[PDB]
């Protein structure tokens, strides 16, 4: 064995990294290796080939959302005059489980296939670490003391190995998962416990609470007060009350501080509060941080940030020249299209004499709560900090097929915010059906520096609920000087 | 006798924004005439317009109604079990429900005549007596006897459209959409007639409510359904409406109709085939609805095809007289109409010259699955440009690979200029498409360019970040022709 020498060598075959490897091999001709621990999903390792997007993170949990949406519908169909058995109905986690594993795999093994057939694009298994400036080594473990599989040649070298689940140092974090776990679950939780306030955790308390077997419960607890941080605060405390309003009991200003195992095998939390809860799961959401442990940074001098990720100017470069470094391990937007233009803008600029920055404003982005969340831009509170006059223009409502189906607890939340001195839009947030494809082409719009009278002068598509967003002509209320306010002065 | 700054001829999409805002906005005093209070027969529409008592909001929800049949199949193949023999679908529950939804939004509009100042509303049939004066009457007869005479300085037409029905013997025995929305049973037989989104929308609502042993046929004279939309859609349309279970009859036309003992149609079309049927539902076309105006006793003049002509500020050949909505033959849509209302009232009371843009201008058609496109289809481009660039994508989604619905492809497609890259029309086909399409209409509205589209950063995941996607064009059209790459 010889080692093998490429253009550029991609440590981590996820979002980023493929979208990267891929555009330097079959647009610019160059020579590019992508390293990755596992050719497929699934424990030990849960992110493999395809990254932690296809593997075990928004394919994988948009089918099982979906699914977890199928509960609504059966109820709601009623009031449009389906009848059907409801002591028959049963939510089958099994099979919606085994139906997510083939879907994943499959793209496992079209990855697969491209790598097989791709000239100047080849795939290693194993784990990657920087040696030195230009040689990246393949080991057979995580630990820098097990065997070398290959030594591969690097010109160039991107980091691109994503981030990992975060769980807190209390006593019993043994008894506890996390996301990657969840996915694998054997039979649906009972009772759970989902702690985090952010998107993760309600997205699978919305899951569980779909798929729990008779007489169970879904509780999410959150240490603030309000869960969603950096999302709308409008929309935050809507989504609270319909998550509640579907069964789900959020606990704020709640904290595990242990986990123990009851005699029957269940798991006791208590709270810093003093209040104790019993269930089956628990599920830790509270956090991911970028996965740089392995890589061995130390060898060749690359900056981390006080936070920990890899330091990086707008380019995606590193302090060493040669080395880049996009997506998760950046710690910055955690978001798959965030990464994969980033690679695209890096492969650009390195290999294609067309420099290229990543705008990191104005990313449009969802949650898939039940109901759904579609977000692009500022938030209203930060938007007052920097401009002198901030205009909102809000519309809630519960919609008319809600007022039949009998789930009038789903209003539907649209809010615009301006720069009210000249219009611009800052920012727009959506909660109901649909929101996350609705705000697509807003981020477009936004990009092109829409004004609320290019919203306003569009006419309506009609009956939907998007067509709130071309009706809005007054604002609200106000912000001046950073003071909320129904009326200008 | 009564005076008035604006006289509403009308109470619907156009003629109630044109009269809400002349009152509220500029402290006009102004009169609305409409000939029913709340929603169906005699005269079906009513207080509120087309689009409230039998349209769009009544549709939409038996349109939503429908899709559960596809929802309760698809649930299976995520886990969801149930008794598939206990399902059944009542239809007189699904009319029951619309039927207050919409009377709710009738007394609505109600307490809104009361509560406002200038706004008053007169119930009856209205015609043009003068230049300056209309009168309401008890019937559409102009011999009925007369309830109002109301002077006016400006007077609005805004009486909507009509379904066309062809003069064929036996057209008597056929329903318009009117009467589809009050059947007191789902047919078990049907047959809608026409190509465009009318006959397309009933045909999967009847298709869902149908009972045991049912089906529904559409028939269309011509060769492919849904003109005036992208070809692809059409197509696919077709397909997935077919996979559906629902008959599409091309190239075929009803030549007459006739009763048989047993209550059911005997249609006869021009091919000599029949087809026995419980209903015949004629969507077919609408017409201006210009006929109890008496237009000639002031001389609006019309066009050939019907509607009344206007200008760009919908004003009429006779000073004073103002036309808005389907009563103009123009684009069908209840927002255009609404569009349409405010920017007479703009230009009439105040220092505000203001004409609607009828181009660019987003809609749907809610099939199942449903259509969303705004701006130009590529062989209108074609005509109007010389180089234009065709990017599609096309695939099923994988959620429809695990729902076993795997004849549901969405498709996207972007047409552009492509000598400069501009986006002349987007259109799409699959579930979320009239969502998704509403902000593509802002963005036409800011000479948005493929590159646009292309730099921004999707939302995974999702149907509409195809939109973000496309690099590549798949086509073109050079001088008119199609043609897979450039010449040059
Ligand atoms: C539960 C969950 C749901 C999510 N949902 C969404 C969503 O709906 N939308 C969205 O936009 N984002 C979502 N995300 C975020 C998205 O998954 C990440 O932002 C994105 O995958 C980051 O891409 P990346 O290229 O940085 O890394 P990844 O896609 O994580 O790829 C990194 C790869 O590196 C490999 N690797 C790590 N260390 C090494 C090493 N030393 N040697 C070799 N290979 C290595 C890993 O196996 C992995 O395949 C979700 C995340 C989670 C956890
Ligand atoms: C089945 C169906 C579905 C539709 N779906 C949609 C959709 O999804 N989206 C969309 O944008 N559009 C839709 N439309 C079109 C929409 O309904 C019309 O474009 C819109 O209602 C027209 O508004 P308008 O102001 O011209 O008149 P209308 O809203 O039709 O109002 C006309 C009113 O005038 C009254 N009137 C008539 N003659 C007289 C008279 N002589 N005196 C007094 N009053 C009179 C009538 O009672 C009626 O209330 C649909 C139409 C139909 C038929
Ligand atoms: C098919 C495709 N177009 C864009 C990205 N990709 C994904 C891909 C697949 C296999 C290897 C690589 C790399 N490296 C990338
Ligand atoms: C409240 C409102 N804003 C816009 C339209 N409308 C509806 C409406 C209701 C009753 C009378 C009229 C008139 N004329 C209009
Ligand atoms: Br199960
Ligand atoms: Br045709």
């Amino acid at each position: 064995h010889m080692s093998k020498a490429f253009d550029l060598v991609v440590i981590g075959a996820g979002s980023g990294g493929l979208e990267a490897g891929w555009n330097a091999a079959t647009l610019y001709g160059k020579r590019v290796a992508v390293v990755d621990v596992q050719t497929s999903h699934g424990p030990p390792f849960y992110a493999a080939l395809g990254g932690t997007c296809v593997n075990v993170g928004c394919v994988p949990k948009k089918l099982m959302v979906t699914g977890a949406q199928y509960m609504d519908h059966l109820r709601e169909s009623a009031g449009f005059g389906w009848e059907f058995d409801g002591s028959s109905v049963k939510a089958n986690w099994k099979k919606l489980i085994a139906a997510k594993n083939e879907a994943v795999l499959d793209i496992n093994k079209s990855y697969e296939g491209m790598f097989n057939d791709t000239e100047g694009l080849d795939f290693f298994l194993g784990w990657g670490s920087l040696e030195s400036k230009n040689v990246v080594v393949v080991r057979e473990t995580a630990d820098p003391k097990s065997a070398v599989k290959e030594r591969l040649q690097a010109d160039h070298i991107l980091l691109a190995t994503g981030s990992w689940p975060q769980m807190p140092a209390i006593p019993g974090i043994e008894h506890c998962i996390s996301s990657n776990e969840a996915f694998y679950l054997p039979e649906p939780p009972r009772r759970v416990l989902t702690v985090g306030g952010g998107f993760i955790s309600v997205e699978f308390a919305g899951i569980f609470n779909a798929y729990k077997p008779p007489g169970g419960k879904v509780t999410l607890c959150y240490r603030n007060n309000l869960i969603l941080r950096g999302f709308d605060e409008t929309i935050r405390e809507e989504v609270t009350k319909q998550l509640t309003a579907n069964g789900i009991e959020i606990m704020t200003n709640e904290n595990p501080a242990k986990v123990s195992l009851n005699t029957d095998g269940s798991k006791h939390v208590t709270f810093e509060s003093g209040k104790t809860l019993d269930v089956d799961v628990v599920m830790m959401a509270i956090g991911r941080i970028p996965r740089t442990n392995d890589l061995q940074l130390g060898n060749v001098g690359v900056k981390l940030t006080p936070k920990g990720g890899v330091q990086v100017d707008e380019f995606s470069r590193t302090n060493v020249p040669n080395i880049y470094a996009i997506g998760d391990i950046t710690d910055r937007l955690m978001l798959t299209p965030v990464a994969i233009n980033e690679g695209a803008a890096l492969v650009d600029t390195v290999f294609g004499n067309k420099p290229r920055k990543t705008d990191h404003t104005r990313v449009a982005s969802a949650v898939f709560s039940i109901p759904p969340i579609g977000t692009c831009g500022l938030i209203e509170e930060v938007a007052a900090k920097e401009f002198e006059k901030v205009a909102v223009y809000m519309s809630s409502f519960t919609p008319l097929m809600h007022n039949i189906s009998g789930s009038k607890y789903k209003k539907f939340v649209a809010k615009i915010v301006t720069n009210h001195s000249d219009g611009t839009v800052l920012g727009v947030h959506l909660l109901g059906d649909g929101a996350p494809e609705i705000i697509q082409a807003v981020g477009v719009c936004l990009r092109l520096n829409a004004k609320i009278s290019d919203f306003y002068n569009t006419i309506g598509v009609h009956p939907t609920s998007a067509e709130e967003l071309c009706s809005m002509r007054t604002p609200s209320y106000y912000y001046v000087k950073g003071e909320k306010m129904e009326k200008l002065p």
